[PDB]
């Protein structure tokens, strides 16, 4: 009764696109791949199967059968094998369809294609070689609601004012002549799509008895007839369209972190217009914003097991940013379409859908102590990123204050202004298991395999500022053969996978007629990064090696050190104990909070002097997404009291795992002795009990340590989840019937059925504060 009401997933594998796609490239074969992927596409959406659901608003959707995920055999094909039903994936009786797709696209599969490539194919855990041929790129926020006040319609038109001239083809790239028809083609495939409904609601409302869903439906016809095409003018088809730009990307490319942000700010001179009209009524927007959060889940993710211990089952970052800052007069646009989001996370409760607040010096109050009741109760969601410091770190890469001003986010952390990045492509490092590979020789503990470099022997270290240039031997090492993969991948996906449809909303995508991931970027600034995860266990590990071991302790020997944890501490458990009592950050030890701080200090300087893509520099995105798990499991034990195969840090920022012997203000404090200016987004996440933020002090106590934490130490990023470790573990021993509860992980809530067993154990481990 609650307003909306979400569905189960009696899902089952899909082949509308597979299959659609497999006779494109059929039919249009000849033509380049820039025009038979473009032609192809406007087949899937102009033919694909239609339907609208009972009681929605919404026409478009992401599947052709309710929640049964589509399959992209362009970027990967050679996945599916022998078990024909059997594991989260299952078909009906298809799977001799599968085996013709995969058949059909085996060897022109971007996997496919890039495993040949390379040559040898060295299989890897130091670095996410199996997730970048085989996960599909975004992490982005495309302009796709900054650049849909034109429509489709006028994109066209720049289109054939461009092809006719400007063109005069002197090798003017025929890549580009192709990539300008390409984008048309698709252009007119989300005008196809959306009048394919109006047509099939229009025939939905005669046989309809209810007058008022009748004409529920028989204005959603009116609006399809004009949404996607011409551009918007009310509430109710401004959202519809931005929504069918979201799709039109879908179908060229499943779009990953592909962010959505400042709905509160685009979608306001519409939900002005109606309003002050009365035309629509806030219930009514709030019924659409309802509907939003329902028809966008749809899209789940379909990747193979060999990634679920790194990605989950089910990480999806629709991240949306409300609240912010007017860009051209600096003041607050925080709005009533903003209370209405998080207004419409309350009666529909779903976990995708991030919904994200930007905090900011003269933000509404009103609207931030409501927003602290949204995270009191279940999922952990409306992650505060704090302003003023994400500024100083778009401004110094480039962009004007007014698009600085202007920022969103796209995926989980990454902060980055709409229209001008390009198509993300990044790299995981555990820096933790790097410190294992030197501590080692290079001999990766795990696979027991000389597969690095002898930097140096630890027995023969001599000093600190000895094995730190043997620790950077080491990463540098692991940096010029992590980015030299993936940097040629993004540009060899230029003979499959790439995103024509996402370049509508990319800025000179259009005028240099070049797409964003090879070439046409406005910026090719924040467009790859890395990723390490796990470093506060580097500077927990350091001060063990700085401090209490050389120079003093000659008992816990470099012999007497590495083979206990050789032996995971086994016949040293006296040993650990003490080096889990050491000051581990996370507490506000400057002796060993100031380590991490150095640590991205250590990084920051090899990487970013590495040229990336086209221009500017590799970044260091301190985020995670599950990364911890997948590659913490793989790096075998650690001296600061570590286990063996046990995950790494809970991302960026965050204090490791129980080692906070001090309240909430220390945990932030100490994460703010991070000069956090130049890191790419920062995933800072802690646990709250249900006690202390579903009360005043909730909104008067958070408030004033989450405000003081951002504003005086810098920080950038701060979400919460209250959820008691006895009710963890209270899921863990029935999995079967909390299918549907809501946990954080790092920078999303997804359901705990389909998380990791590596990834529940540790959310065990998160302390708990007051
Ligand atoms: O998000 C990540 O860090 C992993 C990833 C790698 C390649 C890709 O295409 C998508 C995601």
């Amino acid at each position: 009764w609650s307003r909306l009401n979400p569905l189960r997933h009696t899902a089952k594998m899909s082949m509308a696109r597979a299959q659609l796609i497999t006779d494109g490239y059929k039919e249009y074969e000849g033509y380049s791949l820039y025009r038979k992927r473009g032609l192809s596409v406007r087949k899937i959406m102009r033919e694909i199967p239609i339907f609208i659901d009972d009681d929605q608003l919404l026409v478009g959707d992401f599947s052709a059968t309710q929640m049964s995920p589509e399959w992209y055999p362009d970027l990967a094909a050679s996945w599916v094998e022998d078990y024909i039903d059997k594991y989260e994936f299952t078909g009906p009786e298809q799977a001799e369809q599968a085996r013709a797709i995969a058949q059909y696209w085996h060897n022109i599969g971007g996997k496919e294609m890039w495993i040949k490539y390379m040559g040898p194919e060295q299989e890897e855990y130091l670095t996410n070689t199996v997730s970048e041929m085989y996960a599909e790129k975004a992490w982005n926020v495309p302009d796709c609601a900054r650049m849909i006040t034109t429509g489709a319609r006028g994109f066209i038109e720049e289109i054939d004012n461009k092809l006719a001239n400007l063109t005069v083809l002197t090798d003017e790239d025929y890549r580009a002549h192709e990539f300008y028809l390409a984008l048309r083609y698709e252009l007119e495939g989300v005008i196809d799509y959306a009048h394919r409904y109006a047509a099939l609601a229009r025939e939905k409302a005669a046989v309809e008895r209810d007058p008022q869903r009748k004409v529920e439906l028989e204005e959603i016809a009116r609006v399809c007839d004009r949404v996607p095409e011409y551009p918007a003018e009310t509430f109710q088809e401004a959202l519809q369209s931005f929504f069918f730009a979201v799709l039109m990307v879908y179908w060229d490319t499943r779009t990953y972190g592909m962010g959505m942000g400042r709905m509160d700010q685009f979608l306001y001179p519409t939900f002005k217009k109606d309003i002050e009209r009365g035309y629509i009524d806030e219930k009514y927007a709030q019924d659409l914003l309802e509907c939003f959060r329902c028809k966008i889940m749809e899209k789940r993710q379909f990747w193979p097991d060999v990634m679920v211990p790194s990605v989950s089952a089910e990480s999806h970052f629709h991240n949306v940013v409300l609240g912010g800052v007017d860009p051209k007069t600096g003041k607050d646009a925080t709005n009533r379409l903003s209370y209405l989001f998080l207004d419409a996370a309350t009666k529909v409760r779903t976990p995708h859908p991030t919904l994200s607040v930007r905090w900011h010096a003269n933000i509404d109050e009103k609207f931030m102590d409501r927003a602290l009741e949204v995270v009191a109760m279940g999922m952990g969601f409306p992650a505060f990123f704090g302003d003023d410091t994400t500024i100083q770190y778009l401004l110094e890469r480039g962009y004007t204050l007014e698009e600085a001003r202007n920022y969103a986010i796209g995926g989980c952390v990454l902060h980055q202004v709409p229209g001008k990045q390009s198509s993300v492509w990044p790299i995981v490092q555990n820096y933790g298991k790097m410190l294992e590979m030197t501590l080692n020789n290079g001999f990766n503990w795990y696979s027991q395999e000389q597969i690095g470099p002898k930097t140096g022997n630890f027995l023969e270290m001599k000093t600190y500022d000895e094995f730190i240039e043997a620790y950077r031997k080491q990463c540098e090492y692991w940096a010029q053969i992590a980015a030299n993969s993936n940097r040629q991948c993004r540009i060899e996906h230029l003979e499959s996978f790439p995103d024509i449809a996402m370049s509508c909303f990319v800025d000179d995508c259009i005028d240099r007629g070049k797409v964003c991931s090879l070439g046409g970027a406005a910026h090719n600034d924040n467009t790859q990064y890395i990723v390490p995860v796990g470093v506060q266990d580097l500077g927990n590990n350091l001060y063990v090696l700085k401090n209490q071991i050389f120079v003093d302790n000659p008992i816990c020997s470099k012999e007497t050190l590495l083979d206990a944890i050789h032996k995971n501490w086994e016949g040293y458990e006296d040993l650990q104990a003490k080096m889990i009592a050491m000051p581990k950050f996370g507490n506000d030890i400057p002796e060993v909070d100031e380590l991490v701080n150095w640590g991205y200090k250590f990084i920051e300087d090899i990487w970013f002097k590495i040229p990336s893509a086209y221009g500017s520099h590799f970044e260091v995105a301190p985020h995670s997404i599950g990364f911890h798990a997948g590659t913490g499991a793989k790096c075998s034990a650690l001296p600061d009291g570590r286990v063996a195969w046990t995950a790494m840090s809970d991302g960026a920022v965050s204090p490791r795992q129980g080692t906070d012997t001090n309240g909430p203000a220390a945990v932030m404090c100490s994460a703010g002795c991070v000069d956090q200016v130049d890191l790419f987004g920062v995933l800072f996440n802690m646990r709250f009990t249900p006690q202390s933020l579903a009360d005043k002090s909730g909104r008067d106590k958070l408030k004033a340590l989450i405000e003081t934490y951002f504003h005086d130490m810098g920080g950038k990023h701060v979400q919460f989840n209250v959820m008691s470790k006895k009710q963890m573990i209270e899921a863990k021993e029935h999995p079967l019937e909390h299918q549907d509860l809501i946990v954080r992980v790092a920078g999303y809530s997804a359901y705990w059925a389909d998380l990791s067993t590596t990834i529940q154990d540790e959310l065990i481990a998160r302390s708990e504060l007051t």
